[PDB]
């Protein structure tokens, strides 16, 4: 009765990147990203406790690691930008999120970016494969951290043979950006629709640091929640004196407690509705 | 090796009222409902080839079935309006296409009234369930007419034990309405949409006696032909001296060339999208 399902998306990153690009390799050993890395994981994992003093220790040691790496990943590693900075607020919802087994008393496979269904299609080639084995298409998106089930689709015609689709159901998703701009809030938006008539229980966040946006009006709609974890205008970074907010660790705290909430619900009980006077309470 | 796959859903329909209904049992049997239906099953089994002249006289035998029972329907049972007219033409499609079997080379196991597969949603009841054996819903349209096939959809979770659905695969889908109005044609407009995601071989036709339309523009977005049977507006039908033009024969040959065409095809076919140049063809 425990968990072991962290993947270290970031780690994982650091380590393709390393082998991948030789002279990203030289820069992180340089520059020590590999230790200060290391240092963020084992800072992690040794918070074990989900009270809120907790979760504000875990976003300390995040705030560090970026403070960290990410002026490295800036200014001496141009190429590696969406690269590998992206991974680490994945991983972090790993560490955050790892101990969520025992007190939702089911053992989760799913706790990492991955591709949530949205939808099943058939494109059979002729009419003979329509009827005998009928071929079809599962569209999903990639999101940046999912918690949820895993699937075995199965479809079978009247040849008896099956092809079966691997998939994720997700009861979670977040996006995790360094800046929400606008053509990637649209992005959001119409992925919300799909995933939302896909699996109506999925809750759907969108994290980012900072806040690039104009006067232009933003639709949100079925997005759950947006977070902008430094409070911070994403203009503000190229001034001279500039300096970052801290990601803020109340607003993370905010986030445990909704995703925690929504995980240990019921989603449609109708007993509940009646009784309630309302579908959805607060 | 033939085929034997015909319902006659008018028929049954017509049985099931004289027994739902008897004060319709006692019309059928006065005005001699039964035997002008047989009449007309009789006549149209008896037509077996598909060149134009045949299918020009199933047509015959479909206007006279018409005026035959139509104003019996029309003048002596009138809560028994949509319960028995629109079987008619699903009725007539179902001869029409009770031959494709050795044309196309295959058995295919829907020609009749269906449920015809839009989409596959998951609603979990919880956490746990998520996990081990995730609730969904199949969304379906009824389609007056589908040529189609028949498949098995199952999901499994972790828990390994599955939950099958059967569903309908349509080649084609036909709508028939003895007129065509504006809410039902935005319903039709808005069905094709979601057919044409679960679908895009699909080819959905709406075929109308009589068109009941005023100024306004309908959106004919991804129906792929409207016919109008009578070529007659509906408006003429209550006028002193009306007289209902018959069905004419050419569109439904026009429709059965169609059909046959589609079904004879490979739907995507790269090699030859590549030497036409062009992916869709006349």
């Amino acid at each position: 009765n425990q968990f072991n399902p962290l993947v270290y998306t970031h780690g994982g990153k650091l380590e393709r990147k390393s082998k991948k690009d030789k002279t990203a390799s030289k820069v992180f050993e340089e520059f020590g990203v590999m230790e200060a890395y290391n240092c963020w994981k084992e800072a992690s994992l040794c918070i074990q406790q989900r009270d809120k003093d907790s979760v504000l220790k875990l976003v300390a040691a995040l705030n560090t690691y970026k403070d960290a790496v990410e002026p490295i990943f800036d200014s001496r590693l141009n190429s590696a930008q969406e690269v590998l900075q992206p991974s680490i607020l994945e991983e972090f919802f790993e560490y955050l999120f790892s101990r969520i087994d025992s007190i939702v008393g089911v053992n989760i496979p799913i706790r990492h970016p991955a591709k949530g269904y949205l939808s099943l299609s058939f494109n059979p080639h002729n009419i003979e494969t329509l009827i005998q084995s009928p071929e079809y298409t599962v569209r999903a998106k990639d999101h940046d951290f999912i918690i949820g089930g895993s699937a075995k689709l199965t479809i079978q015609g009247h040849g008896g043979e099956g092809e079966t689709t691997n998939i994720v159901v997700p009861a979670v998703a977040i996006e995790c950006k360094r800046y929400l701009e606008r053509n990637m809030l649209d992005e959001c938006a119409g992925t919300a629709e799909r995933l939302k008539r896909a699996t109506p229980y999925c809750l759907y966040f969108v994290v980012a640091e900072y806040l690039k946006l104009d006067d232009g009006a933003p639709e949100l709609t079925e997005i759950d929640e947006i977070y902008i974890l430094r409070h911070q205008r994403n203009s503000e970074r190229n001034k001279p004196g500039f300096k970052p907010n801290p990601i803020d660790g109340e607003l993370i705290w905010d986030l445990y407690q909704e995703v925690m909430n929504h995980l240990g619900k019921i989603w449609w009980d109708p007993n509940s509705a009646l009784q309630r006077g309302k579908v959805f309470n607060r």
